[PDB]
Parts: structure tokens; sequence; C-alpha cells
């Protein structure tokens, strides 16, 4: 059957790359912690703005710039800040390059999506890129927005 | 703040001006923070405390209605009609809808604890719940059908 989750793989990056770049600046965080009943996390994808609730079913609101504003400060300490940039390497694999902000710094990550779940397996990644991080629970998403600085 | 609540025995008469309110929790009291929705008529708001902080953003009515079902189970619905005794005193009168009904209860404020100390309830006031854990607010949108 046709793809349901796609397939990726995540590395360091070992040097920051030439070519055409398109850049995002993102900043999430949580409100809740996860021992909570729920989850609600706040995005800022360019210039939107969320609010998303899940129970484990998932609720997302858009909101305006104040009403996020407003509510970011109760995300403190649970939050990841970066510069998302969009790419594609020479055989076509589009990759996402992130540079974190913050405490996260001096962190970059790239993910990179495969069309067959064996190009993803035959992949050879270029010289650019750093360790592969793919089974590390450390830089997972939420892991990262947890963790804390010193 | 000086104020005494009681079950009603008998719905008043009188000049009542009537404000229909709808109110839940997202959050269980165990989470780390208390999220709560509430309808004041015609206005709508989310507010987020964390024992201490207070956030209180005013969101549109569609914003409110997409998450409302998120707080099935932890609502409180009623309209509150307030009025004033013939003494003076001012109250505020719930009349609770879904499981919660029948229940209707009445809080009066009062200037001093002397008057407070001194109230003597209306016919129309029922038994008197301000001490009654069961009766706060919270307890009661926490409560549940049968
Ligand atoms: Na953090
Ligand atoms: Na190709
Ligand atoms: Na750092
Ligand atoms: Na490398
Ligand atoms: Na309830
Ligand atoms: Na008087
Ligand atoms: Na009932
Ligand atoms: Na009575």
């Amino acid at each position: 059957g046709h793809m349901v989750t796609e397939i990726e793989r995540k590395f360091l990056v070992a040097t920051f790359p030439d070519g055409e770049l398109h850049a995002v600046p993102l900043r999430q965080g949580y409100l809740t912690t996860p021992t909570d009943s729920i989850e609600l996390r706040l995005r800022q994808q360019g210039t939107e703005y969320f609010m998303t609730l899940k129970s484990e079913q998932e609720y997302e609101i858009q909101i305006d710039v104040t009403q996020f504003e407003m509510l970011w400060p109760a995300t403190e300490g649970r939050r990841v800040e970066k510069t998302r940039y969009s790419g594609k390497l020479p055989d076509g694999q589009l990759f996402e390059l992130d540079v974190f902000a913050g405490h996260l710094s001096p962190l970059m990550l790239v993910e990179v999506e495969f069309l067959s779940e064996d190009a993803a397996q035959a992949f050879i990644p270029p010289p650019w890129f750093g360790e592969e991080v793919t089974e590390d629970k450390r830089y997972k998403n939420k892991a990262l927005a947890l963790s804390i600085p010193g």
C-alpha cells in the first residue's frame, strides 16, 4: 500500500552547506510537562501562530501574535527556537536543516526524506553531514525542548 | 471578600439580570497547570494558572467552540441572575444546567464580618453551604452524571 509514515534519517551537521536554502524562523514551546493529562504546545511558523492540544484527540487553533506573545512566557524551560533551512541534495533528496538558538546552540541537525524505505538504507551521507542521530532519544524534538541550560 | 452561599428553596421575584455562563477545565487538578475556558455572555477567555503566575487571553467564539469539546466532564453551565435583597445586599443566583440540574445556589456579599454574621437569610434561601467543599466551583465542575 502507499506510504503511511515518512521515511527519514537525521544527522548532526559537520559543515553548513552552500547552495539554495529557504529560511524559516521557528519558535515552539510546551505549556504542559509530559506527566500532564494533556499536551498543550504553542508554535510560531513564520508569521502564523498556533496552539495545539493533544490527549492520549487533537485540537489546533490558530491564534494571533498578541495571544501568542502573551502566553509564550509560560513555555520557559520547555522551548525550542531555531531557524529551519529547506534544501535539496545533488541527487534530489529534500533536506531540512535546523540551526538552533539559545541554550541549544551550537546544535545543528539535518533531516533527510526518502521516497523508498530502501533508498533510505542505501543513502550515502554527503561529507558535510556529521554523525547520525536517527535512533538517539536525546535529539527528538520533545527531548530537545525539555533539556536545560548549564 | 466577605460572602455566604446557600441552596435556593424558592426562585425569587423582583428585578433580576440574567447572564448565561459556560466554563470548563482543559486540565485535571493533578496537572502542572490549570487551563480554563469561559464564556461570559458574549466574550470568551482562556486562563492559565500555575502555582504564582496567571495568564488570561481573550479568544473569539470560533476558538472557544473549537476547544470547548476538550472540557467534557469538567464543565459548569448555568445562568447567573444578579439582584438585591430588600435591605440592599447584592446577590448572585445560579441556576445550573445539564447534569447539575436541579441545583440552584445563591451567594451574598457583605461589607462587614459583623453584617455577614448578623445576616438573617430570607425565607426563599435554602440551607447554607458556605463550608461545604462539595459546592465549590471546581468541585461542581469535576463531579459527574449519575
Ligand atoms: Na528547555
Ligand atoms: Na535523482
Ligand atoms: Na549552548
Ligand atoms: Na561527515
Ligand atoms: Na463534570
Ligand atoms: Na439598607
Ligand atoms: Na441532575
Ligand atoms: Na428557607
